[PDB]
């Protein structure tokens, strides 16, 4: 049996005795082995399909996650050595997760339960810039236009690009500033669209220990907030999230620990980033303490959650986590498309009836323009979001499979020529934080394709 | 119809002007021959089965108990009279119990819901001293073995031997001390193993009202903790927890009553011992307004709760209540040997298994060396019950039935010779608060004959 | 030195083994022999005086009282055994009293800070039933009528005579149910009058310890008011106390430690309870932790507090204490006459006239009708209470002590007659909590016969 | 005029863009040069006082320090540059300073208001291990034999030498759990002492920006509990604490900044380390935002605080600042004899003494045997800290210095031989938390030596 349930202080005493690596040596070799001997040796074969309707399939994907995580362990960049766990401290760690919880206070509150493939139940909607840069000026207009969309039932925090008129610079005391100021500025601008106990999630604008840590305070960041800790690609993580990791579970906090498996990176192809998307998500209940786990597997080339192949990533592992375990989690948006283009909302669209099939319990978006560029996100693409979430809840995952073939074919071949779209600023009217006709009428279009291809809204 | 609910304070009235009576009228032949009278009436015969399968028997036991507390009524001690209750006020308890409750705050917080018999669901794992003696200086430590166990969901408290070097004697300051002491101590422990919020289930060091009254207090047991109140044996009562209820219910604080019917005590055999059983959780939610009881039986003899007739009676009881009524539930454990011995471990696993497969929501452990013998509780016992009863959990009763007959024969025939074990301190890493190896092997020792027998953990 | 800081625990472990001694060896002997001793040995003679300007003679009372608490200690009353404090014990809890403190909350709260004798600042007004028993029906409108009061600052409870139509008997559920509700109706009565956040002082309705303790709790007693333990009379406690102030320190509670020295009592005369009083201010910090300590001297025939020798005695002890310690206190008010009469009236302004002068902080009163007859009390009382502590605050004691001579001659020949008075309902409108037309012309009778007296209100 | 009030953003901006300077030229130049110069240019001159008599030399102390702090700056380690205020926003600074403030809560807490020099009201007596290692397994009963002395006010946590059994490693996240566990036991061993709303000091056991951030928690350090920023040696900081001070005050923590000028360090003698420590009296309301400074004038040589030359400083220093502005201060006790020493109490009695009489308004300690010796701190010392600061308030200066030159002078020629003293568990009953006969006897021969030079307790 297992000395103790697994955590983090485990893992910082491992991490400092274990196997010296190079990290080339794990990026190069120990990772991709591993991922491309366990795909041969349980002959994972996908099919084609966004989400599987193998359980046999899922189950070989499963163990082969499981077997992942077990052999290869997790690389610790500021050590160089290899963290491994047992195989009963891994089932120790999956056969006690989070079951549910609640997110936000008071009459806003909203209760997040596990979900099925395909089940009739609609996913928690989380909508906001999601760690997109946003102007320091117009910070809570552009929350504000997530929380009042009554689809939106959490919000996840944009990034300030400065407070107090300067830069948020890491270990810098303008980032502490930013890590509390953040939050309470958005639980403003939610009390604002008459919403004061929306939840929320991050911090997202600091990015040292010490800044994370710092986001905790009265008026901001709660125990009811899902606070996030990221994980490295590909297992591994370094010591900066051991510590911040200690110090929300030290506050009765909700854990969402993070993981954006790379297709194409250091795991190899589609099978590959799917088995390093499972070992991460069951590492996340493990290393983390996770309440729950947030995915989003990205294309090395085009940086979007989006693509066929990352689609389906996101879908095998969810439908084969949601099968095996209990272990609550979301996905992550980032279109290659901004704002006020019909193509950032087929883009989101994908992905949410790809997550709310696959039994995803959170949708966290929208990051449009891939979440690089200054003020293009809006409450817009998060409405489309919940929308089609909406329809696509309950129905039959062979009917899914059909539409999503039919709808990533649609703009799969424009990735290079993604529309750079506009700013919050340019298609709302930012004084009463309202959609522009433009806007309305560009949305209208997209909802009209989605209902061609058999979305019914 | 009733007159009002009954309460505490219906209670209080009538224990002063109820029919007079000798204790020993009461134990000797009330109690007895109404038992007895009951079982032959209904032709009460659970012919060796752990848990139930006959429904018609299912309900003849349930009108058997309900008839007991109907006609008998409680003895109230102090007074030396007996207080009858009428059939409507009865099911006015019955007929409106508590649905559901949380347990503990945060992030580790627990929901208790109702569990049916063979349940898929797991049932709350509550893991602690139980009521044990535990020395001062490892107070702390000694809990923490319990928090550090992802299997552990809240904590039953253990008994301070002293504070601040003092016994805590009844109606003394140092009661009172150690009523407050307990509970802050304990939350301590569980924030030092990451889980601030854990719930607990106390005051266990205070045994006067005065001092189970002092125990709500900032810092230490809270509305969120179960707040216990004691029924004596048989149906019977003391003037002290009547005003201790009277408390409970002026702060809002979740009930658990608790009552341990004895095998071959008072009452008589297995089926006598199961009608009293049934009528006391019936009694929980009327004298004590209780939001959930805890059963306990216990053999006259070995002072075990895992005996074949104290599983027999509190799988009977459980199947039964659950079948009738929505009465939240749990079981104590008391096995005969101590820690760090394979007995001990087969002990409470089997009680486990009863406990999960009967109903129960939550299963509070362990006390081990029968839970006087000071330090000789860890958190490696409450490890078992928890994977014992995940193990458990959907599988058929007919098939828990035979494995529950194969187990119980491994160590019944031990009782007179059961293993003192050992302390924490001998089989535990003080500083660590971790299991030694040899814990770990008993452990694995004890799971392997389990597997034997036809548990999948 | 000492070994550490007294407390209750070390008095508990002091009674347990201390010097064997009946009670009446305690009461006819070691007392009135010390009191007599100390008297003679020091000369203490008041020379007629109900407030001192010798402050040599006030040395020799500061002396006496504290060899009176060294060489006598305290008899516990459950034990039958003294327990003996040391110089450096008593030196230790002296020069470390409470320096002040905050009662009520948010608006309503009141600094409590120390005066000297003949200050300007005027004293914290506590009014109320003063321990009175009430009828349930009018416990809020009764309450209501003092905290309608601008010259009321903090409530002193009255005792319910019923709770939901029951007798609140000690150790029955009611006792519970009373402590409980007793402040939780109060502040909703001060609520009522515009002021939710004003400080109450009680527990009253209940009389164990198990009752006492269960006063602490939502909408009810909090750490903003006033807790009372008992002393008894004289140098004397029971344990219960001594469990009661434990759980009060241990919930950071404000502590009010009482004692009411009888004149004519073990004691003796008036320098000889002054003596005790002294003694007993001096336990109030050592024994019982106490933030403030409420004195009630009393005479042992008429059982009222504004006799001329009682209050010698409170202004003697309360200028003594001042002069020599910086501990907080105040006094209570028991007249022998009841509501709605002048004598009533003229007998408390004695009394207000003693404390304000003599440097007490709180006035605690009016237990109308020497506080045993059932809605005998008003706001009213309280109100003259408070304007003749304005009236005094500042003027020359050699002024005050000649205005107390007039005074008291002018009711202290009427003791056996002094007129019964009427109840709340008889001398107020109960539905708009105002006193009547015959009320108010009473009160304007006493306070011109005041004015002739010296008094400028 | 100036442009903002300064604050550590104002600092960060500077540090980066001010003047490049190697720290050698700002230790063995800059500093020296400027202490030197303003010595002689004001002609500064104690001639032997402990604390100061003439205010014309005490105003040209104050020019002096104030005039190092604008003509040097502060150094920044970290950009290796210099940071520079401008005069008007120094006396901005100086001129909005925190007039008061409340440490801890209900009958616990305490008020802290401005002393002057030879103030008749006494200090703030916060008592504790002062930072000094304590083991894991009596870090509750080492803190709690503070909490039990009347004569503590507050308590100043000491360092857990391990948590959960491992080293509070910086940048661990061990340290996260011994920053939030540090003051959560603290005050779980002063609501052991009855006293659960006590005041602390810390965060102590975390040393890095992301440790002592994490420190503010439930249960832990909240609003109410001085929170600690420490300044470098000399005029020097790095930016660690500038991010930390950013988190205090976004937390609306009080916060306590510290500095300990070193006599014979890089500024040089006594009246040139007094320029220094009046300099950053200032530079702590300035940089750090500070609701109080904490100083500890230590000998390059001994490590003490109590020696003649440190003495001084202190003394001059803070009497200065208490003549000239409304600074709130306090001093920390760093003996050279371990506890259970005639020696330490003795060292700790002069420092008291000088503390109290120069104007402290709070009295940090004790770290006996320097502070950095392993369990080698009791609450002993702290007892004898605050006897003696009762026996110095009021005192006339003049006797106060006659006194300091005798008690010095009889451990002064012993630093080199210093007794090591013992440890809690050596000169504590570490059961019940009180001091041994042993300690006692040694108690009372300093307190009769102390008592023999004029003292008065």
């Amino acid at each position: 049996t297992f000395r103790k349930s697994f955590d983090c202080y485990d893992f910082y005493d491992r991490a400092k005795v274990g196997e010296k690596c190079t990290q080339d040596d794990w990026d190069l070799m120990k990772i991709p082995m591993k991922a491309m001997e366990l795909k041969q040796k349980y002959g994972l074969d996908f099919k084609g399909e966004f989400i599987p309707t193998d359980k046999d399939m899922m189950e070989k994907l499963f163990k082969a996650g499981f077997e992942m995580l077990l052999e290869c362990g997790i690389y610790c960049t500021d050590t160089h050595r290899i963290v491994k766990y047992t195989e009963d401290e891994i089932w120790d760690a999956i056969n006690n997760v989070q079951k549910e919880f609640v997110l936000g206070t008071g009459r806003d509150a909203v209760n997040v339960r596990k979900r099925s493939v395909g089940d009739k139940a609609k996913p928690i909607v989380q909508g906001g810039p999601t760690g997109s840069p946003i102007s320091e000026d117009v910070f809570m207009p552009v929350h504000m236009s997530y929380a009042l969309e009554k689809e939106v039932d959490t919000i996840v925090n944009g990034v300030m690009t400065s407070v107090r008129g300067k830069s948020p610079i890491p270990k810098s005391p303008y980032e502490v500033l930013a890590a509390k100021t953040e939050t309470r500025l958005i639980k403003n601008a939610c009390a604002m669209a008459g919403r004061p106990g929306m939840g929320v999630x991050g911090p997202e604008t600091s990015l040292s220990a010490q800044g994370n840590i710092s986001a905790d305070c009265t008026g901001g960041m709660t125990c009811t907030d899902s606070h996030e800790v990221s994980q490295l690609n590909e297992l591994k993580i370094d010591l900066d999230a051991i510590s911040v990791i200690a110090h929300y579970k030290g506050n009765s906090d909700i854990i969402m620990d993070e993981q954006m498996p790379i297709f194409g990176g250091y795991a190899g192809g589609i099978e590959e980033t799917t088995i390093v998307d499972v070992a991460t998500h069951i590492n996340a209940v493990l290393m983390s303490s996770a309440s729950w786990h947030l995915d989003g597997p990205v294309h090395i080339r085009w940086g979007s959650t989006n693509t066929r192949e990352t689609l389906m990533i996101a879908g095998w592992a969810c439908a084969t986590i949601s099968e095996f375990t209990d272990i609550l989690s979301g996905n992550q948006y980032y279109p290659c498309a901004g704002p006020c283009t019909e193509m950032c909302l087929l883009e989101a669209s994908a992905q949410s009836i790809t997550d709310t099939a696959s039994g995803r319990e959170i949708l966290s978006g929208v990051a449009s323009a891939k979440g690089v560029v200054t003020d293009k996100t809006t409450g817009m693409e998060a409405r489309m979001m919940g929308e089609v979430a909406r329809a696509t809840a309950g129905v039959e995952i062979s009917e899914v499979n059909v539409i999503l073939d039919k709808l990533v074919s649609l703009y799969e071949k424009n990735y290079a020529s993604a529309p750079a779209g506009k700013t919050f600023q340019e298609c709302y009217d930012v004084k009463t934080v309202t959609p522009t006709e433009e806007y309305m009428q560009v949305y209208d279009g997209a909802r009209k394709k989605l209902e061609d291809l058999g979305l019914v809204f």
